């Protein structure tokens, strides 16, 4: 069902995150972390703190698709394994440094294709596709886009609610 999906998502916070290539999603779905460029790193600090969920959207450049969502479990840290990112061109590893743990509530793609009704009010009414790494979006904008996901029955989000 959908029941606990919006649960999860009531009152919640989402960003969309742009990823330049796959093997990072890749790594961010088998390992349950994510890590991004400082100016989004503080915005998504401060969001943890603001509500009961914060959801990241996730999209490799020149995909056509979003590649699922998931929640964060917690703030950026530092200290851990230096994770395995490919850096894209110009990137250094000291920008990916702080590491967020998230929970995947789907894992399952959508292409753009799908969601071309949906616009986001935080980025000039652009289509929901349309924004840089970061880009916050808007509550019901949000919410819709992720219900537009195929449901993902590999996963349960009993836990996930209790993380809440």
């Amino acid at each position: 069902g959908t029941s606990k999906l919006k649960y999860v998502l009531q009152d919640a916070r989402f960003f969309l995150i742009k990823s330049n290539n796959h093997e990072n999603v890749s790594l961010a779905k088998a390992k349950g972390v994510w890590s991004t460029l400082p100016v989004n790193e503080k915005k998504l600090n401060l969001a943890f703190r603001s509500a009961r969920s914060v959801i990241l959207i996730f999209s490799v450049r020149e995909s056509g698709k979003f590649q699922g969502f998931a929640r964060l479990s917690s703030e950026s840290h530092h200290g851990g394994s230096p994770i395995h990112w490919v850096l894209p061109a110009g990137m250094s590893a000291k920008m990916l440094g702080g590491v967020f743990k998230i929970d995947w509530i789907c894992r399952r793609e959508l292409p753009f294709t799908k969601s071309a009704h949906l616009t986001n009010p935080w980025n000039e009414h652009k289509p929901v596709k349309i924004g840089r790494d970061g880009q916050e979006i808007e509550l019901e904008c949000g919410t819709q886009l992720c219900l537009l996901f195929p449901p993902d029955e590999s996963i349960d989000l009993y836990q996930v609610i209790h993380k809440m």
